[PDB]
């Protein structure tokens, strides 16, 4: 038996532990992972004509928006990234930084700290969002305009309705100050500068820093990205980029289904069990990805009986 399972990049590192599990109580099945980028691996399936038993998305919403109902009658979000302030044992003031604090440490001169390119990048634009959606849950207007404004030709407008919008120039127009900005387009050199000690502090995923074994500062769910409730919040920021595209501040939360076409979908069932239930859980818990429990379905009462335990 082969189990065809077509997942985000970042989620390779749990996928092959649940590969393993899987294997380990099911001695006869193949489980044959490809991993690629999110909207790659579900246009696989919706234009290549490829078929997966296990579609698994860095962003659930791909799926209702590019699957259903042709190749999928439900879909689940299932776990989060969040969006974190990494530091380690080298960078200033490290021993008193914290939740209530991070942003006034960074406010010191002698404090550097990177983000990735928000034109290329998401965890770019998503260090400005971060940032912008800081101001009001601490009540102070200047965050925004001390760390970023001051210190890039970044700008920022309010739209209309309420709505900040942050504009990025130009890659080669962003010209940072590079005594308190550090800003890559390759995450690998922003994770290397940390762990030298060349910046401070670093705007990543929980993810990447746990993988690292960076040290890092939670920042509260209003603002760090990673929560279906605070979506209202979240939209309150946008980013228009050089090209004129807009994204808009939004939960970071990955999907699952089984598509229409799988060929083995009881082999599916048994691999999304897994994935959603208790094993599956402390592996996401693990990798610094919060599994959402129970999973929050939408066409539950399409779904095989055992997966529907596991959802709300």
């Amino acid at each position: 038996e082969v189990l065809t399972v077509f997942h985000a990049g970042s989620l390779s590192v749990p996928f092959e532990e649940l590969e393993a599990e899987f294997e380990a109580q099911h001695p006869g099945v193949d489980v044959q992972r490809e991993a690629a980028g999110s909207a790659q691996s579900v246009r696989k399936i919706t234009e290549l004509g490829k078929k997966a038993d296990v579609l698994a998305s860095a962003d659930y919403a791909l799926i209702p928006s590019l699957m259903v109902p042709e190749y999928a009658d439900w879909y689940a979000a299932f776990a989060r990234n969040q969006m974190i302030l990494a530091y380690t044992n080298e960078s200033k003031y490290g021993d008193e930084i914290n939740t209530d604090n991070w942003y006034e440490i960074l406010r010191r001169p002698d404090v550097r700290y990177g983000f990735s390119n928000p034109n290329d990048d998401p965890a770019g634009y998503r260090s400005q969002m971060v940032t912008q959606l800081a101001e009001s849950y601490y009540n102070d207007d200047m965050i925004y305009d001390d760390l970023m404004l001051a210190n890039t030709g970044m700008t920022l407008t309010t739209e209309e309705n309420g709505t900040a919008l942050i504009h990025v120039p130009a890659s080669e127009e962003i010209s940072p100050n590079t005594s308190k900005i550090m800003l890559r387009s390759m995450e690998v050199e922003l994770s290397s500068a940390l762990e030298t000690g060349e910046i401070d502090y670093l705007y990543i995923y929980r993810s990447v820093a746990e993988q690292h074994g960076f040290e890092y500062v939670a920042l509260p769910p209003a603002i760090d990205l990673s929560s279906l409730e605070y979506a209202d919040n979240y939209s309150k920021v946008q980013v228009e980029m050089v090209n004129g595209e807009v994204v808009t501040g939004s939960p970071i939360v990955y999907g699952v289904t089984i598509p229409n076409n799988a060929e083995n979908s009881e082999l599916a069932t048994e691999f999304v069990a897994l994935l959603l239930g208790e094993t599956g859980q402390q592996i996401f818990i693990e990798n610094g990805q919060p599994p959402i429990v129970p999973a929050i379905a939408e066409g539950k009462d399409s779904m095989p009986e055992e997966l529907q335990a596991l959802v709300v």
